[PDB]
């Protein structure tokens, strides 16, 4: 009995050739998101029309991949259905895909006012066929994030820095989000207006397994990788304006060691008005509080940092969330 | 509004000062428009890391090796991606038969780095067609 | 003639002597298998990216054709030899066919990799190489 | 008025695919040794065969390559027509060509009892379109090489070194030559049975960086001059003469290593190699009294002139005879 072997994909390209006048029939098709190429006969060249999906039934006979039989299936539809990976080609593509994901960190950028930023691990398989779990980054304004969230409303900002700390490191399905390259490719995700974020809620089970969400590389960021890190002791903080940039030099202790670092100081909607500097100055006096704040247990902060993984001591701030003790939170 | 200042006095106290050696909006490189003049060869590669054409082609001045990452813009619930650079590697491998016959002119304006001139990316092409047509890429 | 038959301690190979600083190792492919055709400016290759039980081996082949005169073989005999290769994962992931491949690899660097041949070894026993 | 383009090939593949509706069609074809993609409709996608060779009028139309007529031309063979270039994909398909090439060195190869390299530069083609100048090797009997020189005579070896002593550095028209291309690549020439190469009696940069056949080698010929001193050294490697000769410009220390066909089953080996070490240590003698002159054929390392091997060396006699090592 010959073998066989059931896929479905789309056509792509069918191409004709000629050995030592001999005709061949190819299919260039389009299999679990990977071009595969199917000998067939001179029939299905002629039945089969480009760019429409084909339930096929190919057969192992003569050392090649025969078409046996086919049957069309129309136009798949995958939105809504989650996939544990997805590959560098849908970020080509620019897809709008609905895939798993578990969210890691949650912040809104210094500087800004109206904009927040949330960290994923996503599974990302290479064109060499192997999924490794990448630390994906996504942007979107405070109105797409009140509504998308799904069975949480959130109508304020100190609302939204509550809906975030309890989803950390908890599995989210996320729903019609766009996979997206830049001129600095820098791949990353965007909210639509249909999208919508979902908790799992289930910890057990599921697809944490072999620890397949490990975050090494950061697909948003070029060799840098953000991590968390709880505020523990001296939190120093001092004004530098260097030849280049103007800047924060901050330095505090974690439970794990001591983190030099600075901050590049931007402002947002700055409109006839001299007030950069006198919100800077005004930040100024928030981070020399922040020691004294912390000692207390007043306030707890989170550093949210932008470090190399080898060069380590390579640190830029993304921005700095202030637990309050009455529950309220300041992000600067 | 843009309104160009046009032939002007005074202008060599100024165009000292524009001279340039960093790009503010890169990372450490800068952007170059070459005149492609000679061999232009295009190729479809993938590499582990993303996909990507190998191009290499020659100006007055000396012959670059580069690459340019593939993407596509607004292609959904469709195999229009597969399909669409397949044009394009079509349309490459014709742009030689189209400048060495000067039916065409080709502009690549480079992302490159002034010190390690091997990362060499290209950010976009423009075709000049002795139509006055302008199809870039 | 060749006439088949605490030996083996001896008979442990660092280098080839029919190479130049390389040695030939047989591997067999496990997982994700890559090829795709790729020229260049010296060469006309294949780009393979291949996984053993051990690791995974990204390395490349070169093309030649032995005597087809008078044809347009060798552009139709390769564009031949690009459909079986991106055909292989589909029958190594339904174990109808197990690779072989036999590789000149440098010791020193494992970078210097190129394929010296390839092996088929399919269900009903028969055998076919490239 | 519109422009077009004309065009001479043979139709490899025909593809086709669908974007928004519309049904494209191309066509892969051999021009120039180029893999071209064409654009077609599809009247012509059941106008033309694959592997035939047709002549095409091209049309630049919509910022496309359109096919706008078309004729066949049948099975035509460029054997015997001499080109000046080929390129890297004709040593991949293993073809039969005559082309234009330029003689250099040519000698025997030691411990050989009739292998003989001859040493060419031909134009060759990477496919970028640069035209480079490279060094390629031709070894073969001698039985071949007698009647591959058309128009010249050969009927023992001392006919041979003057057919090409006085061919050194003339432009050859080589006919029927077959390229190759190995386990280890090393591009190179070889003669067939019916194959001639003809003494032509240029304007292109016949000069050499590298040579296909060697990596990271090539040949050079030294006449030497001066001080010749030789003395068989065995090596924890290999078995080797050290030798060191003048030149008009240096002194080169090098080394050549032992080997002998034809010697087996026989202490032949031991006692030619000895007996050839006599024959070295009276070259020096007899280049102060000029009986001989010295030619000698070595593999050069062009970055480093430490790697250097001897390939073959002849030596030239008042009488006319010559005799290689």
């Amino acid at each position: 009995k010959l073998r066989t072997l059931n896929v479905k994909g789309q056509l792509l390209t069918k191409t004709t050739m000629s050995i030592n006048n001999e005709d061949y029939y190819l299919f260039k098709f389009l299999v679990n998101n990977k071009s595969i190429d199917y000998y067939g006969t001179q029939t299905q060249f002629f039945s089969l029309i480009n760019n429409k999906t084909y339930e096929l039934v190919l057969q192992y006979s003569r050392k090649k991949l025969l078409i046996k039989s086919y049957e069309q299936c129309e136009d798949e539809d995958l939105l809504m259905t989650v996939c544990k990976s997805v590959t560098f080609q849908e970020f080509c593509a620019n897809e709008i895909k609905s895939l798993l994901a578990k969210f890691l960190y949650g912040f809104k950028i210094y500087g800004s006012s109206n904009v927040y930023k949330l960290v994923f691990v996503i599974l990302l398989e290479d064109n060499n066929g192997t999924i490794n779990g990448v630390q994906v980054e996504m942007m979107s304004d405070f109105k797409r994030l009140s509504g998308a969230f799904k069975n949480h409303v959130i109508e304020n900002e100190n609302d939204l820095f509550d809906c975030m700390y309890k989803s950390e490191e908890k599995y989210f399905n996320l729903y019609r989000i766009k996979c997206n390259h830049n001129a600095n490719n820098y791949k990353s995700l965007s909210l639509s207006s249909n999208s919508q974020l979902e908790r799992l809620e289930t910890d057990d089970s599921m697809f944490e397994y072999e620890f397949q969400y490990d975050y090494t590389v950061n697909i948003s960021r070029s060799n840098k990788i953000i991590q968390k890190h709880r505020v523990t002791g001296n939190f120093t903080s001092e004004r530098n304006i260097y030849q280049n940039s103007d800047r924060f030099v901050i330095s505090y202790d974690t439970a794990n060691e001591k983190i030099k670092t600075s901050i590049y100081n931007r402002m947002e909607n700055a409109e006839s008005k001299t007030d950069y500097d006198t919100s800077i100055t005004l930040k100024d006096v928030t981070l020399s509080q922040l020691n004294s704040l912390i000692e207390s247990n007043l306030v707890q902060v989170d550093v949210y940092l932008v470090t190399d993984p080898n060069n380590v001591k390579n640190n830029v701030i993304a921005g700095i969330t202030k637990i309050e003790i009455d529950g309220t939170y300041e992000p600067l």
